[PDB]
């Protein structure tokens, strides 16, 4: 026959791994919402917890 | 009577060889495809061939 290339076993190949984004951007900003405030603030930090002032 | 130009020997002529160009412009570049990056790089050079990776 032949050297044949249907003989000789022929290998595989790899590289290492890519990360994928998978998109749909999020922005709607910048818009309400926004601006936070001192008195939320008032909410936000301990002490005095929840729930929601008035 | 005369010379008459039937009694004389008319020669022919010649000049060298120029190159034609068959035109139909290749372009259709810059664009896919382009830009190499090195995974294909890893593809290419030896060693460790084909076929193709993953």
């Amino acid at each position: 026959a032949y050297t044949k290339i249907s003989d000789v076993i022929v290998p595989e190949l790899f590289n290492p791994y890519v990360i994928n984004t998978t998109t749909q951007l999020s922005a709607f900003f910048q818009s309400g919402i926004a601006a936070t405030d001192d008195e939320l603030n008032a909410l936000a930090k301990k002490a005095g917890g929840g729930s929601t002032l008035n």
